[PDB]
C-alpha cells in the first residue's frame, strides 16, 4: 500500500454573509509523483495580510480569511498531477 496525493476536500461550495469572517478546511495527503498546486482565478495567489496561509501537521491545510469582503469572493482551483478539482465561494449581501 502506498496512496499518492489524497483527496479529500469536502469544499463543494461555501456560503456566508458579507461582514462575517471566513475560513477553509481541507485534508490532503502528501504526495508522490507530483505536488498539487494552490492558486485563486486560475493565476497563482499571494497570501498577503489580510490572506495568511498556514500548513500544520499531518499535511492539513487552512486558507485564513480575515474581514472578507464582495470582492474576495472568487473561485478557488486546483490542480494535481493526480487529480483536478475546484470550489465556488460567494457572498450574500447583508
Amino acid at each position: 500500500m502506498a496512496p499518492e496525493v489524497t483527496i479529500l476536500e469536502p469544499l463543494q461550495d461555501v456560503q456566508l454573509s458579507e461582514g462575517q469572517d471566513a475560513s477553509f478546511q481541507c485534508r490532503l495527503s502528501r504526495a508522490s509523483g507530483q505536488e498539487a498546486r494552490w492558486a485563486l482565478g486560475g493565476v497563482p495567489l499571494q497570501a498577503n495580510e489580510m490572506n495568511d496561509i498556514t500548513v500544520e501537521q499531518g499535511t492539513l491545510h487552512l486558507l485564513t480569511l480575515h474581514k472578507v469582503t464582495l470582492e474576495d469572493a472568487g473561485t478557488v482551483s486546483f490542480h494535481v498531477g493526480t487529480c483536478s478539482s475546484e470550489a465556488q465561494l460567494k457572498v450574500t449581501a447583508g
